[PDB]
């Protein structure tokens, strides 16, 4: 939970993300504490949708085990709600940070931007 370490894996997310534009992922800025799926602008997937529908927000403590893996983390969000047949195929463009570390510290920089 180093958000100036954060910084630094930050500059990896940003091959698909900025804070404040869109672009192959949705701007981040504000996307701690807020609704899955939500960014302004952004068209995602059925299951990136449907998950915050069902409520899900995007804490840090939900943030840092989705970075490993979006789309399991997604699934299982959804099943454990009784939604598994919301949860059918995949997420856009998937990336996976195995690094625990890493992922903590990224979400802590999350949270700074805004
Ligand atoms: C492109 C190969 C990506 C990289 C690198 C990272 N992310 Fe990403 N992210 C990407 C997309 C296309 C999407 C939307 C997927 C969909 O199916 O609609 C996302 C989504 C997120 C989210 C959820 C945002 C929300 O619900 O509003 C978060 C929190 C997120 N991405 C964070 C994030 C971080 C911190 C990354 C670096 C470790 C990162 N992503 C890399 C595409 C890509
Ligand atoms: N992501």
């Amino acid at each position: 939970q180093d958000a100036k370490a954060g910084e630094a894996v930050f500059k990896q997310c940003m091959t698909c993300h900025r804070a404040d534009k869109n672009m192959v992922g949705p701007a981040l800025a504000g996307v701690v504490g807020r609704k899955a799926g939500t960014a302004a602008g952004f068209t995602y997937s059925p299951l990136n949708h449907n998950s915050g529908e069902a409520g899900l927000v995007w804490t840090a403590d939900n943030i840092v085990p989705y970075l490993a893996d979006p789309n399991a983390f997604l699934k299982k969000f959804l099943t454990e709600k009784g939604k598994a047949d919301q949860a059918v195929g995949v997420t856009k463009m998937t990336f996976k940070l195995a690094n625990e570390q890493q992922r903590k510290d990224v979400v802590a920089y999350l949270a700074t931007l805004k």
